[PDB]
């Protein structure tokens, strides 16, 4: 994983947020977290193969810290319906 996405991975608050994780410009996956700080942490130590492919395929993660978990909700939806990203299913 590129030094700077672990530096603002550990930075990240505890919050609630949706966070996007891109290369080249383009958003590869998007997800939602209670606390971006306990979500993010999460791919520091991947449980899955997956998550392994994303860490390591990101060239930049945008964050974006939001009022609550129902705003996290549709605005994780409509990121994900608007770029269809690589790794959301
Ligand atoms: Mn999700
Ligand atoms: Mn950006
Ligand atoms: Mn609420």
């Amino acid at each position: 994983m590129k030094e700077k996405i672990r530096k603002k991975i550990l930075l990240a608050p505890e919050e609630p947020g949706v966070y996007i994780f891109k290369n080249k410009g383009v958003p590869i996956f998007i997800g939602k977290a209670k606390r971006l700080s306990n979500r993010l942490r999460s791919y520091l130590n991947p449980q899955t193969e997956k998550v392994f492919r994303i860490g390591e395929e990101a060239d930049e993660l945008e964050t974006i810290v939001v009022m609550n978990e129902r705003e996290a909700f549709i605005l994780e939806a409509n990121l994900i319906k608007k770029y269809r990203p690589k790794y959301n299913v």
